[PDB]
């Protein structure tokens, strides 16, 4: 029996909350570490067994000790509590890095060797490709198209969004071109430079992952894997997730990298023309291929926002005649990997209002503010007042409540000013660092019950006990979709669905999109 808290910290003038299961108000106070108590309040109940205490109203920084009942717990208050960890949710980009030395004074003892430095057969041709560089997907070694996209549009957001809480972050400097760009650009164009080679100059059309034929052992360092690389066919979600990040990181690079930018625009167009010429056909694994799929019924969603971001890129009203057909459409608004319509929903509405309809722009706002107010509601309900279900709990849980925060705030720059916006966020934080049922920190290398054994292949492969510091863990998810998870799980409620195991990749994998929104939603909450 313990208390449950943010255990990297809480912003001064933040929000703070603990966490106990109780039966009935009991007092609490907070002292410096060496006696004095500072702050005293009553526990309220918050729903099934679960006490809240709030100290929102402690503005002096430190390290105190939380009192309860008779548990105790080491709670930190400072100016940027979350600095570090946000430092560290970048760098793991750059952990990612395929093809690349990183040398030991910036990895640390995570450092190593280029590693897939060959080429790629286009899948059942004699045709080499060069596709170096960008992001180890997750826990394996792929790199795959459309989970790229949210990851590089995430981080663009962040940029866009957050620019003075990146300003104070460093990234693997050394490894990355001269001139340097702000901290998220900088870590952004290593994947916008990779996606780049995907694009078959022939066609316009782009693969849809670049990865050997399966996963190699959970025991290979990334340097060690030898097995040949296949490019897998071009699709139609690669081509349509491509072409809206690229007009995105067209807009956000002109500034800063103007032959990037201009390239990666017209990248999008070939892209675009390559959509319209071609059928909505789901991905699917050619035959010999088992590395993840990334598929996706449905591909509407990828045109909306392969289109808002050519609207917002060109800023050219024409394209608002295709828009606002598929923003009319019930396709659920959320920000990847499968279902990206709210990316869309963001490039339109962050479009100049003189190229799209008043009309449409408001039913647009309309229903972004419905939604939210969907969200606010399981927030309320909620003990951790965050705003998810126990059915929401699925493969990448932290992802889908990362998203939701994320939702909110984006909400903010289009004037959609959502009361709950920066509770929610703050909740969101609180329980990714350990306001949760199982009291675990859900990033490895942070907090007093960080994650320790990631299903993460240099994790594990090399010999260092600590992991690769700073990834994001998928999450609780009840549905136990690895042997380990059915083995240790089954009965659990969902919250709960979670086990700190190496095998346990439905649980305890990792993801270049799980710590993208993490880093929009802790770079939000920095900028206080
Ligand atoms: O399809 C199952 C889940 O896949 C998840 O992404 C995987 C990917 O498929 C693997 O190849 C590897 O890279 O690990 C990833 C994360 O565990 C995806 O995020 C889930 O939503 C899917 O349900
Ligand atoms: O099905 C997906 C999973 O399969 C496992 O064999 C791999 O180790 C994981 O890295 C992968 O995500
Ligand atoms: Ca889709
Ligand atoms: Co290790
Ligand atoms: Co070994
Ligand atoms: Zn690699």
């Amino acid at each position: 029996k313990s208390i449950f808290y943010n255990q990297v910290g809480y912003l001064i003038s933040g929000d703070k909350r603990f966490w106990i299961q109780a039966h009935e108000p009991q007092p609490f106070a907070l002292r410096t570490p060496e006696g004095q108590a500072v702050f005293a309040g009553m526990t309220k109940p918050v729903g099934g067994n679960w006490y809240v205490g709030d100290f929102t109203a402690l503005r002096v920084p430190g390290t105190y000790t939380l009192t309860v009942g008779t548990l105790e717990a080491r709670v930190v208050i400072h100016r940027r509590a979350y600095r570090d960890v946000l430092e560290a949710m970048l760098r793991f980009f750059d952990y990612q890095l395929c093809g690349v030395v990183l040398p030991e004074d910036e990895a640390g003892p995570w450092a190593h060797g280029a590693c897939h430095t060959s080429d790629a057969k286009v899948f059942g041709t004699e045709r080499a490709l060069a596709c170096p560089g960008g992001w180890h997907d997750a826990g394996d070694y792929g790199k795959y198209t459309v989970p790229a996209a949210k990851a590089v549009a995430d981080l663009l957001l962040a940029h866009e969004y957050f620019p003075a809480a990146l300003a104070h972050v460093r990234p693997m400097r050394s490894v990355h071109r001269a001139p340097h760009l702000p901290p998220a650009l900088e870590v952004a164009r290593e994947e916008i430079a990779w996606l780049l080679t995907m694009q078959d100059p022939a066609t316009g059309g782009v693969y849809h992952k670049v990865t050997t034929p399966s996963f190699p052992p959970l025991d290979t360092r990334p340097e060690d894997d030898d097995a040949p690389l296949v490019l897998s066919p071009i699709s139609y979600a690669a081509t349509a997730t491509f072409c809206a990040a690229m007009a995105h990181a067209a807009l956000v690079y002109r500034p800063f990298d103007p032959a990037l930018s201009s390239c990666c625009a017209d990248a999008a167009r070939r892209a675009y023309a390559w959509l319209g010429a071609h059928e909505m056909q789901p991905f699917h694994n050619p035959d010999g291929i088992l590395t993840g799929e990334y598929g996706d019924a449905e591909l509407r969603d990828e045109l909306l926002w392969a289109s808002c971001a050519l609207l917002r890129m060109t800023g050219d009203s024409a394209w608002a005649r295709v828009c606002e057909p598929l923003l009319d459409l019930d396709l659920p608004w959320e920000l990847g990997w499968a279902d990206v319509a709210l990316y869309g929903v963001m490039d339109y509405l962050r479009t100049p209002r003189a190229a799209v309809s008043d009309d449409v722009r408001n039913k647009v706002k309309s229903r972004l503010l419905r939604e939210l107010d969907a969200l606010a509601a399981m927030a309320e309900s909620h003990p951790f007042g965050i705003p998810m279900r126990d059915d929401d709990f699925i493969w990448g849980s932290n992802m889908v409540l990362l998203n939701r925060a994320m939702a909110f705030l984006l909400a903010e720059g289009v004037g959609v000013l959502h009361p709950a916006a920066h509770t929610v966020a703050q909740r969101a934080a609180d329980y990714l660092f350990g306001a949760n049922p199982l009291g675990q920190c859900y990033v490895t290398g942070f907090g007093q019950r960080p994650v320790r054994h990631p299903h993460h292949r240099p994790s594990v492969a090399d010999d260092v006990d600590h992991p690769v510091p700073g990834m994001v863990v998928g999450g609780p998810n009840r549905h136990l979709q690895d042997e380990i998870a059915r083995a240790q799980l089954a009965g659990r409620p969902a919250m709960e669905a979670y086990i700190d195991h190496q095998d346990s990749y439905s649980t305890n994998e990792v993801a270049v999109y799980w710590n993208s929104p993490a880093v929009f939603v802790i770079a939000a909450l920095l900028e206080a």
